[PDB]
């Protein structure tokens, strides 16, 4: 392994082009992004044959610093013309291995920093702010890109996949965990209706890689439409485990958005003890599942 | 000093009696709760001369378990009939204080684990589940609660205050921060147009203990009403400092809720650097402000 | 309430005047510090009746920044001349009330960012480096200071609280907790042998606030030292609940130093759960937790 | 893909065999470990085609639990009658795979929850103590493994992997980084003499993965005799860069321990800000980081 870079650069565009256009789906009202706040945290990283000295001889004549890179990343948002966290890592990785010849190869995650609106009066009605919003720590959308320049000097994109990452979704009813092998280890009670607690990260890939960038809005799958489609899957199904319910999610992704190849799950479960129902918090020891739907 | 106690007692319940009939006002939409799903988080301390042997003797007689504590606390919720935060801790400290005649004063803090609504498609179109909630690390409402026991043995609370905690806005214009002492020490650049960025908890207290507990929901002052003052304060402020924006949201507070007689505040800045305008995160030091206003 | 500030000011100074001659007890080995690196968080709050109009008006004509205030301590921790965080608190407040005239209060704390030695060759042999120092999310020591401006102008320490902060023990045997109230709310069993694990937030407080500068340092106590007693107190001691034990570590405190005049407590109960060896495992999440003084 | 499994499955054992007949360096003191308190937080995941119906129908008549997993992963805590968590995690595996013949591979971390000693006065002298332990939240020992049923049932280790994760070291002086390339978009200036501070993890790769097991402890790589050989390399070094700070450490690792195939790096530059004494401050969020393998 040798490559390095810069994490956790933070960048907050304001006014960026606002997202149109968006072909949306029953379970979602999502139609498109304002865009009035465009929050992002990038990681880029970035190898080559000819970094080897800088490790083996400390000779840093080709070493783009770090801190360069956290300036090239932010100068680029300033200047994007285009309405998609894909778009702009595109952007910034065609830009970037233009810029450095001696880079062959470029990898970037940017995870959306979300904020949502708030209730402001305006003269006697109460109305979504265009200037105060709220800070989210909840779900947020993901994108990840990893481009390579070819022998012949051409750029290409080996990679590319989108995200919703940090759902956490309970459902009072309707789950059952049964059947499960019960043998000396076994210590878990069947329950035919348990409250279950899941954390998501959904990742999609596209068959098309164009389509993520949103210049055909048209085409793009946005986070804001998987996470209903997940909720609105978890509140139709009785569920059966996390594995029957994050299949039934991933099929309905799938069939919702023909242009997607596949969609991978990773899923933890943090279903609370039961001691009205009253419940509360189990021990630390969380249980996983990890699994990829194709269409 | 001498006291002790358990925290974090996460407790869960279901179906909760709804809270119905609070008076709204226009800047909120707010006018009750389901309750489908009601957490807590509460920590519970209680004090008394009689305890000092515990500690200088190792004498464990007159301890009720810090772990009984919290089976005292999850049991209650699941026998309360009442609809608030506030009015539970209430239940907690007078049912605690009736059992426990040993105890002069127990003192609880209550903190809400806030749950969100989604979408399903209910057969054909799309709305609110009432099964599948979304966990929310974002603002939360709290309660506070002192209750001691006096000569004559009647019970007697002390201390209530509601709060909303962990409240992040950011208003993208309209505020400025000008004016400020220049001297040797001072670096930082006047800004006639900055995106504010502050952290709020808000706490307030009734001019009659009995209105915190929704007996009589038209009195009861809501968290989420709270929030929607504050963000509406926000917008139609040109701000002139975080000191001067917080001041406004509590008349107003003050204003909409006559039977308050104070509300408090803990405000942080956390406003982005400067570097379409792009910003990133600043270095860690944070400023911040500590102010009450009274009725 | 009216007062602001600026929180999570961190400064790292090199060279610091060591910390020597100081005075030794029986649990501790500890005999100053090298002072290479000093690591502080420091908080700084203000306040005053004239900063009133700075919230009712919008009014910053008298309103220090609190970036400014970044700028002080930051700035004040380059030219101390003393050993302790306390000193330096005293050394902020002084010089800020002297400086801004129309504040009336200052409250301050302090808490070290540690750092550890580490190991290096070099001349033929392995000893403590000089120059490489290992970052430790582990304990370390607080100061807490507040300073009033009177009608006179002169200022005065009103509270001044050193402390130790995140020591985290756990002893494996040689822990009961029996004899606690059995009732209908009661599902804990007795347990005359747990590996109590126990969170510990201990503070003193000083007879004479000039014995915690440092400027006679026979007179400091460091919060290397009360760390130590924690430990051999905990070590000694049958323990029958943390009730028990802190009440037991502050008597050692003050015996030890007869120059505080009380040591306070915040425990918290991180005990395992029990499941060949004996194995445990992580709790459900409520921790029981106490809050006690002894006084001389 | 396809796997479930449990994490922050805690587990702490008192009373493993201990550590001991080890190969020593010039750079590290280390000698052994005692066991008297052997903490590790372990995560497994568990991979079969056989598992597919239970995403695709909901059929769980082949799965075990995930909260069976924890309990066989204490239970076998108890029962272990090695020496590190490398075995540790051998055993676990080959276990679990013998009991469940459906199931075709299975990962495992096992990531140290340290301990440091404390001190405690008995019988007239201080030394350390037996009973009472401090919890470290700094480096900790890592140790991974993967095991796959072979079509003729047998067992095999297809990927083994040991490591020192969080590990952090600020180097006061005596490091410097100039020569990078400065264009439009280099706002850093070049620095002689900056205080460089490097988070680092570190994995190593054994030549034969029985040496990782502690069977013949001579041959086992300790996490302690690396993150010594990390700091004195440090120390040592006039470094020009974290690339070649990273470089220089995983060389004198390889030349200390031949049994060694590879050594892995992973390293994150936090350096303070610069603002009398010198006085640094914490920078803002975004971080250079380094991965770089060094190879026999
Ligand atoms: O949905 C679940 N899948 C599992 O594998 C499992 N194991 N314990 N509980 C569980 N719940
Ligand atoms: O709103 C603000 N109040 C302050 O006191 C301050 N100081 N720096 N920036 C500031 N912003
Ligand atoms: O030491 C203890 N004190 C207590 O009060 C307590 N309550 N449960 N366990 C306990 N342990
Ligand atoms: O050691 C360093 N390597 C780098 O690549 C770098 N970039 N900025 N600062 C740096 N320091
Ligand atoms: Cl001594
Ligand atoms: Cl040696």
């Amino acid at each position: 392994v040798m490559y390095y870079g810069k994490g956790d650069v933070f960048a907050y565009r304001t006014y960026l082009k606002p997202l149109t256009g968006v072909r949306t789906i029953p379970e979602s009202p999502f139609s498109g992004r304002d865009h009035i706040l465009f929050g992002v945290n990038v990681k880029i990283s970035v190898g080559g044959t000819k970094l080897l000295t800088s490790f083996t001889k400390g000779d840093n004549s080709l070493v783009v610093a770090t801190d360069s890179m956290k300036n090239f990343i932010q100068k680029h948002l300033a200047s994007y013309t285009g309405t998609t966290i894909e778009g702009f890592l595109e952007y910034v990785a065609t830009s970037f291995l233009k810029k450095y010849s001696h880079i062959e190869k470029i990898s970037l995650i940017g995870e959306e920093i979300p904020f949502e609106t708030t209730f402001a009066v305006k003269n006697g009605n109460r109305a979504a702010s265009e200037l105060v919003f709220k800070k989210s720590r909840n779900e947020y959308a993901t994108a990840y890109l990893n481009m390579v320049r070819n022998e012949d000097n051409t750029l290409n994109i080996t990679e590319q996949q989108s995200g919703l990452a940090g759902l956490q979704l309970i459902k009072v009813s309707g789950n059952s965990f049964v059947g499960f092998i019960r043998d000396e280890y076994t210590t878990l009670p069947e329950d035919s209706n348990r409250p279950l607690f899941v954390y998501l990260n959904i990742k999609w890939k596209y068959k098309n890689t164009e389509d993520s960038f949103g210049t055909n809005p048209e085409n793009y799958v946005a986070a804001e439409q998987i996470r209903d489609i997940a909720t609105s899957v978890f509140h139709e199904t009785e569920t059966l485990s996390i594995q029957h319910l994050i299949y039934l999610i991933g099929r309905r992704i799938l069939e919702r958005f023909p242009q997607l190849q596949e969609v991978y799950f990773e899923s933890q479960n943090h279903t609370w003890d039961k001691i009205g129902k009253v419940y509360t918090e189990p021990r630390p020891p969380y249980g996983f599942q990890c699994f990829t739907v194709t269409q």
